[PDB]
């Protein structure tokens, strides 16, 4: 009893396949008009590079298009991240507003982006047949500012997952082991990104979703203030939840890519089309200031033990930034179990899971999401006595699960009102010290296909930003050596629940990919965000 | 009902101590300074008066202690000041010399924390529990030169339009004394129309900074909910987001609101409050004078208008149009909605439970009507009542409807349609490519104690706090003894309770100020400011 869904699979399926065969038939007539094209100093060249000469006129937008479409089909047969190829695009492409500050440049779009005749499935069935009947005002801007967005990125089924599969489009796969995650629910992004076949790409993060597939493919994303950016468009599972706040982002190969992108988004278009939005231009004073950093920075939030290969990334950077000339300070902002037991899962799950629960009435649950839906489906007195019963043995457990219950309004407002206090209070903190910037471990490196749905409490590192709404970004520094993987296999965890011995696994078999580290600044603080970013890849990564 | 009796006497004698302290002191000044023209000195505009402060020309004491005797003596006939912020003549001689505001005397709505102070809101239960620091707005005042002294009072828990509580008493419109202030920054408005502050800051969330600036003959600003800090404001009910609180200033004229805000937005408040984004005063904006397309409306289809209010709103569309601008035909849809399911739902989600608290022991002023013995009300008989309600008085079952207690799930729901409607209306406003939304404002002043049994009279105000756009609200004409005597024809559009208390409450109003409103996209502040000016030299140059 489960043929509506079924039937959705198919067309998906059906629809994806076509997809790539109209990129494939696009890519391969392109070569045989261009069989001296030098693909492979245009695929590599950096995109500040690639920009200026689509500027200049060295290159041609259908050069570095149709180059990057085939590399992108190329790249997929390996790590299925294409849902769909975005079939307009070729107009948009001659039609491309050449003062545009991304003229020429393919950008790559996750799927809950809206786009005029396409799906935002986001996996689930009933959202199936039923294309958007036109552009979010992202793409508006991204099209205005001369960017060519050309493919639908997969995401895990509702995007409530930090890995990527669904019923209808399947599962995507780490481009640098396809035995692992390439994170999510950003994943699709990461995964081509990461392979070379996107320059640049579109995200959303509302508990790490941007953060966590950048870390795990090896690329580099940005989560900006949740409101510095216009939503307007974009597909979700619940509407009207404002506790936490969806914060959409680019993902990129470098720092300076990120930069870009945001300038071209913080412009007069998007200010226009989304009053709503604050018409805070790009600062790049800001984003250029090159002076000494008060960075606060930690090696564990005291929640999810870090692994071997995190703390290494963690202190190196540390020792590096003060090699350079920066102070670093120790800092931990306070009661951190509080912010993501009570505050992120109270906002993200107010109402028991019920609006959200709705998403999946009739559809397949896809083994990437473990037990959530399992969970959320029960009752308010029975996960209230779980908890209770749950809460010697294993507190952490028992905390989110007895927070994860459905409320009245009026204990809403309380919760909302104490979220505004916990931010205060960590701003307090941070003023306290008088840091400019936060330095943080990152999660890494990929946890295995269809394990993050079961590692919840790692969520820890990323979700604390979107509980405080700060701006967080992730650059890569290092990869998992055979020390830091053999180091792995003493893991303990600190609450030593199934959580901790999961992702003790899941991290196994990990030599070679690449870890993170975490860039945090205040509310509104991008630029520097995204200063201190540029200076940790121009220490770590130097090339 | 002991404990409420004994925070009226203390606070009694706190508000007289105030004003004693407040006497010596001025009358300590005027001694050592008796050939100073404090006529001279009190009708300078705030412009004039900061660049003489500037020069030198002027002492920061002589234009403090000269405000500071005016507040006394307005204070006599108004009953506005509920306490003398005593610390400020410390302040005073510290006050940095670049600051914007560099010796300007600012009043306080009593919610906005001062260090020692109460902010008693009226409520017994916050009397006796003095602030332990300034909030930041009051901060950035002070990081900017300015000189805070005096809290001025509000209508019992800030939730009425009207301005009394058993605390402080009843403060009074200076214009006529059977005649309400407004509010709730009821306060501010008598203090600043009868000359006792150049310049002053209160708060809005259905109308509060509008209300009483309409009803005392001055300007006011509500902006964008986040465009100033809400750190540290003193309220009833907290993490209520659905319609955002917006604070900002008030004073005489637009300018004294446009300096005022360039003051605020600048590094100190975006240092001392990061939430708030950092968007600077855009001077180019403000002192512009391109053409613009004004919508304009003359009547919400919902509140009446009173006469006085109609011709206020034409002759200015008319000046409007004189003057090159474009007068374009424009209504947001679905205001009837946005009252009654929107705005009621989002203030009253959890049935005014949260709100209730606060007067658990206390009397209940009675400006506040029966908002207290309607909301004590068990849901089911409120949906019973409202029942009995809904075919002759469709408005009443609406609103009574929508004040019942909700789940989160629910919440998610309005508010997920609260940021839809918000949408439709800027979709609108596009299509007809507006600049610029011309309105009416309520007014004239009702008659004391008769706000609170006028909900219906909230509409205009509400309207852009539900949509969260800026709306300010500028004087442009006096009632006239034609405008009064047509009240008589006055009927209201639903002919409920009502219609029937603000009929009432709107007569004897001849000489009375009527004002105009406002409006312009969120984080528009300074072309709202700009059509405000603009408004102003047309119709009260
Ligand atoms: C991206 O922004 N995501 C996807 C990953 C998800 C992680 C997460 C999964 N399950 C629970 C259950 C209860 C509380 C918090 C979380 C977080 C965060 C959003
Ligand atoms: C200032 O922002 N205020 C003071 C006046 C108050 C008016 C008001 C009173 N009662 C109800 C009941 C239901 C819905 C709306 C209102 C508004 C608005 C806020
Ligand atoms: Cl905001």
């Amino acid at each position: 009893g489960r043929q509506k869904a079924r039937g959705a699979a198919t067309r998906a399926r059906q629809k994806q396949r076509a997809s790539l065969e109209t990129m494939d038939k696009a890519v391969q007539r392109f070569r045989l008009q261009n069989p001296d094209l030098d693909s492979e100093a245009l695929l590599t060249l950096p995109l500040l590079q690639l920009v200026q000469k689509l500027q200049s006129g060295e290159l041609s937008p259908e050069a570095v298009f149709f180059t990057y479409l085939g590399k992108a089909w190329e790249v997929n047969k390996g790590t299925n991240c294409v849902t769909s190829y975005l079939t307009d695009c070729e107009t948009q492409l001659s039609q491309a507003p050449r003062q545009g500050l991304l003229y020429g440049v393919p950008v790559s779009l996750k799927e809950c982006f809206s786009y005029k005749g396409h799906d935002s499935t986001l996996g689930l069935s009933l959202n199936e047949g039923m294309p958007s009947e036109s552009d979010c005002v992202v793409v508006q801007v991204l099209k205005l500012q001369g960017a060519v967005p050309f493919v639908h990125t997969n995401v895990p089924q509702s995007m409530f997952s930090y890995d990527c599969s669904n019923p209808l489009f399947g599962q995507t796969m780490n481009p640098w082991k396809s035995s692992k995650s390439p994170g999510g629910s950003s994943g699709g992004e990461g995964a081509l990104i990461g392979s070379g076949g996107s320059p640049l790409g579109l995200g959303t993060d509302i508990g790490g979703s941007i953060r966590f597939p950048s870390a795990f493919c090896g690329i580099c994303g940005l989560k900006p203030t949740g409101n510095r950016l216009s939503k307007s468009g974009l597909k979700g599972c619940v509407y009207g939840q404002t506790a936490v706040q969806l914060s959409l982002g680019p993902m990129a190969r470098d720092v300076e890519s990120l930069a870009l992108c945001l300038k071209a988004l913080l412009c007069e278009h998007l200010f226009t089309l989304d009053p709503t939005v604050p018409p805070l231009p790009f600062r790049e004073e800001v984003y250029r200031s090159s002076r000494p950093l008060r960075v606060g920075y930690y090696e564990t939030d005291n929640y999810t033990m870090p692994s071997p290969a995190m703390r290494r990334a963690l202190i190196e950077t540390k020792q590096r930034l003060e090699a350079a000339g920066h102070t670093l300070i120790p800092f931990l902002p306070n009661n951190i179990p509080y912010a993501l037991e009570v505050l992120s899962t109270g906002g993200l799950f107010s109402d028991g899971g019920r609006s959200f629960l709705q998403n999946f009435k009739g559809d397949f649950v896809d083994p990437c999401l473990g037990d959530l839906i399992l969970i959320l489906r029960l009752p308010s007195w029975f996960k209230r006595l779980l908890s209770l019963l749950l809460k010697p043995l294993f507190p952490r457990l028992a905390a989110f699960l007895n927070n994860m219950r459905p409320r009245s309004a009026e204990k809403l407002w309380k919760l909302q009102h104490e979220i505004e206090m916990y931010r205060q209070s960590v701003i307090a903190q941070w003023k306290a010290m008088n840091l400019d910037v936060l330095l943080t471990p990152m999660l890494g490196p990929a946890l295995d296909l269809n394990t993050p749905g079961r590692a919840t409490g790692a969520v820890s590192y990323t979700m604390l930003y979107n509980c405080l709404d700060f701006p967080a970004g992730v650059v890569p520094v290092t990869t998992v050596t055979a020390e830091d993987d053999a180091q792995m296999e003493l893991y303990k965890g600190y609450f030593g629940d199934i959580w901790d011995i999961i992702l003790k696994k899941a991290m196994k078999n990990s030599v070679g990919l690449p870890v993170a580290v975490q860039c945090v600044a205040l509310p509104w603080q991008e630029e520097l965000c995204l200063r201190f970013m540029r200076e940790v890849e121009q220490l770590m990564t130097p090339q």
